[PDB]
């Protein structure tokens, strides 16, 4: 099995719900990020063998948005492209899965990552084809139905976070403390210029979007503590300690280690291992724990071997449980902030956090890193990298 | 790289648009087929490592229908599941891609295939979230937008068939002759009992659906010749010489050859090779040609080495071009009929035609077989098998 | 104040919900009836001074359907036309109100009546203009919201019928007995040809609709008694003892008595008096009682002076209460059946029952007659006529 | 025939489209105005015999908004209420029609006027009941379809204004001059306090709305001249020289002159005459001319006998034609501005302009006045009053 490297990465800024990218499609965001990821690898689009891209809320976008992104980025029509959906994990598992194909020898160079525009996701009318007949009918927000709710238990992803808060005894204050830290880390990182390298500007014909919109500077514990529960009466999970609804894309080039050598490409990192695992849908936020254990075992590593972690902040409640049960270094995870501050553009997020990880590892001169996400429906996915 | 076998296959009957499965969801169809594919492999659901399933028109179905099918079939919550979209090719590339993962050693046993309910696909309101403001607004059939039209050229898949009819000089009569033969082959096969083994009944709480609904017995050239063009004024492509709109699921168990040996499983076939390739979106129906050339080259085979072909009949116009340019045996392809007669439930079809191939190879005592499909957006995918 | 006569009347057959007029608009039905009412008066359309027409469920029909009907019937553009909405009473109060204008001297000849197509009434999206923002939204059947429910108490008109059943002690069996009689009277009248004169055929380009569709021959008490309550758990009101949902139009020509004399027109009847009155919305079905008392007082009559009654059968429960409290002759009311059998096309019904009254009075050689309807929102309206 | 007086009048401020009353329903606006009109007549709600109210865009508002307004204003359930639709004329013809009923002796005291909330008018789905079946479907703005377009010619009311501009040779500059004057007159009147008396505040639970929102102070000819045509390529009619889309209600109490005497009510004015007339739909904006000629003839008056005119400014193009052909005093019409500045809440406007007329007549000590409006579908309606 040959080794695989991550040659390059680029992401758009993450937009707020109804914000910067209210009218800039997932495909357009993806093309912007893909073109730049290709340039950052010192290759041309014709050198991509195939594309494998995450995207969840794809209703009304036309056939196969991965193909749309690939062709829009200038990749020839001869190269295949496919969209994948493992919900919140899609943008990261595209990377690991592509690495599987390349390790096997069936591709040398792939475009991977994910794209998501939650603002532009549509409403649905299930009765429209054959009729409602009589009486009021369903008129469904596809974002909630297909993206932000659990189908097995018919409740919001936020209720799965409440389930973890209750079972792991994670208090409101503990959740708010994590949220506060996320905001302040993101504020500080943004102001120090630490997102400048990874971001590619989006040009709207002109308006230039090059800053993460969702970060809330001057968040305080006093403000967070006043918020009402968002999902459950007398709950603990609030808008302030939950991830945002957001728009963005993030793209990477992966290739065989031997191909990077041939081409004289200095990669961001080498892929060490990966893992995807399941848990009960009711506690989906715990998914990163078995996924990460699997990935570490495959690498012959323990958490003590990992220098830097990106663990997606779907909800503070789940994030606290994951950090505690994996024995992660509490200030060596999401060191430039997480999704509570930066946002959670579902099918992009796994690629977004990997991009942030890789650029931070390089600037710190870290050796090893880990990206992991929880996944609606009860899964986790993880990627371990080294440089 | 280890060898991979197809342990088992099962499909539902294919329903007509608004017909047998008007109210039986893609997930319910998938669960029915998956449970039976698992039983036909002499394994239990806990023995599945992960599931990889095709599905295209998934709006309003909730998170990740592959996970829904897996859990509904009794596969434990610990096993991952992911949905893929390479349009019309999804149900076949799930099989080849799973084989890649198993060859590499990262899975031993997987549930693969696809599920699609076109009848139940919803209408969309793009302006619903932020408002239409003033004046009439878009109200979009997701089936047409996301399934049956080309996004690059903004026209129906049927126009891509007209493009091939014009460029390859495939006449109306030639298209109707293929359609006629498809109908009569399907009629004859159904009446002789040749679909009995592969089909699993769907039980609606009771009504039992166990017959392919869409076949039109007593089709004639006179009837076909009277039909009006469906897509283009003065065109050649009609409802009669085009695939149907349809509902169905088809599921298979794939596993390492060594695992089948261990378990004493007699497989339907061994996977020989695969290929996925691109063409211009305008001529998407030609995709099977480069895909199949790639697969044959990988196998060190020529078309002369292949005993039986399933080539999905998206449109007679494209099907004639594919058969002619691959030098396929004209009566050794779709020998029990094709999608003009049986239907084209988009994300299921690749798994549907593979199921029909495998059961026919076994009954004929054929040695080698090939399944291939054209793919909206300009692709093809192929799988070569041997027994 | 001068006297006013009803010169002529014509109605379409009443169609079933989703039936004969599923695709024949309220305006088209109205034009058919209006043209024939004009001919039955021995006048030309230019002789109409103005039109006043009922119609309730007018969403999406374009500006002012009375004007559409008038112009479609050939009435000159110079003649005004206006639509009125007093819900179920609209088609009758158009007649009385026109008579007020003519009595005063401000019109000599008017087109009156009503038109309604419940099948074609649309669904509504209240959030569409400014957006739903997030989460599922309302998708409203305008027929139920604007036609068949009480806005003050937010429940179906059928619940107002339950309120009367409870307060007046009208049993399920008593309701079913009235329904049975309605069906059998309608069956018998239709078969004997008694609707032949009043109906004008509707020609659909050809299909001719000339029979009341909704009548259920061979209704029996056994069948009625098996029906489930339609509106309230453990209720008394069922689909069988409630009015139908229906489509139809009915049009009349009214004119000053002196104008009919001048023109040598033999009128169907002379208007004696009218009345419109209110009750609590909760008991709207009782409206005919105060309305009729008012009309009788204005005429210096008692119910004993009335030879024939049409009292619209919105619900058997309310109809029994009205007949009992007005001391109506139980077999001198709705003698050819009522709306349980024939249907209730809301804005047409008042004109429909008046048309049936006038033709039956003439054939019986009756002298006096009365039409009355209950009205959603808590009203009744009545017209007394003589010949 | 007895004489009829206008005892009192009250109107809400007129809101901008999506503005002050974006969420304050037509019924709520109507109730506010009705309660105050009743108080301004020195009567109690139980003294109202019946209500007759205009309203056009009533989809989804529930049964019969006149009844809703009446009951909400405290009028007893015994008193009838009916909604009328003669499009733009509805709020004025309610007044004249009520006067007909009172002159005849069938009512002594009525609540009249109109209410309209264009912002809150819904979108419609004609195919929703029985289904769209396949392919995109209609999704219709009820405001445009039922309020702001001509059904006979299937084009916007603004095109009827272009038709008049062309046929009467009314230039862009002439239209803009009228618009400019409307804005400046309204600005000046508002600033001088001249709307203070007629307006009743709307209290939103608190926010108080008591100023006409739509007036554009500092409008200039330079600004107006830069606007693009709104309805026709190379047209003359723009957003600046057309009426607005707006929300509001206006209510009046009318009663027999002898009843006002009995009660010691000093009326705003006595009704002299009225008229409603038709023209071709294509030139609907001309309707006021025959309507006004009819009203003047009935009064034995000429335009020279009229001291003050309110002629609704649907479009400057039509307004210029009406003023010129009626020989109106150019600065004795809309002396406090018109609908270009103040707005055109369709079913309210006739009552709105009458309210403004009556209060201005009183403050000027004028003797005679005239209100007139053009009406979509090709009509006009007029009321002449004296004090």
């Amino acid at each position: 099995m040959r080794e695989v490297v991550i040659a390059s990465a680029a992401r758009t800024a993450v937009g707020s719900f109804g914000g910067a990218f209210k009218s800039v499609s997932a495909v357009e965001l993806g093309v912007t990020a893909a073109k730049e990821a290709i340039k950052r690898a010192n290759i041309t689009p014709d050198m991509i063998d195939e594309s494998l891209l995450g995207g969840v809320l794809t209703a009304g976008l036309g056939q196969n948005i991965a193909r749309q992104i690939a062709l829009g980025a200038g990749i020839p029509v001869e190269k295949p492209a496919m969209t994948i959906n493992i919900v919140c994990g899609s943008g990261l598992r595209s990377v690991s899965m592509a690495s599987q194909l390349i390790a096997l020898g069936d591709a040398d160079i792939m475009l991977v990552g994910g794209a998501e525009n939650m603002s532009m996701s549509p409403y649905l009318v299930p009765s429209a084809r054959y009729g409602a007949r009589m009486g009021d009918a369903a008129f469904v927000d596809s974002m909630i139905k297909d993206g932000l709710s659990d189908i097995f238990n018919n409740y919001h992803m936020g209720i799965t976070a409440e389930n973890i808060a209750e079972q792991w005894n994670i208090t409101r204050e503990e959740q708010d403390e994590l949220a506060l830290a996320s905001q302040n880390k993101a504020e500080k990182a943004q102001a120090e210029g630490k997102f400048d390298e990874e971001i590619v500007p989006v040009v709207i014909k002109d308006t230039v979007v090059d800053k993460d919109e969702y970060i809330k500077p001057g968040t305080t514990m006093e403000k967070l503590a006043k918020l009402r529960p968002a999902f459950k009466k007398d709950g603990t999970v609030t808008a302030g300690n939950a991830s945002g609804i957001n728009d963005g894309a993030a793209m990477l080039v992966v290739m065989a280690k031997e191909k990077a050598e041939e081409l004289g490409i200095e990669p961001l990192a080498t892929i060490v291992s990966y893992g995807t695992a399941g848990v009960d849908p009711k506690i989906m936020g715990y998914g990163p724990v078995p996924a990460t254990k699997k990935a570490l075992e495959a690498a012959n590593m323990t958490i003590e071997d990992i220098d830097l972690v990106e663990a997606n902040e779907a909800f503070a409640a789940q994030s606290v449980a994951v950090i505690r049960d994996l024995n992660i270094d509490m200030n060596k995870v999401n060191v430039n902030g997480g999704a509570i501050a930066i946002g959670h553009p579902i099918g992009c997020s796994g690629a977004r956090i990997l991009t942030t990880l890789l650029y931070e590892m390089k600037r710190r001169d870290a050796k090893t890193g880990l990206a992991t996400l929880c996944i609606g429906g009860g899964m986790g996915t993880t990627l371990i990298v080294k440089r």
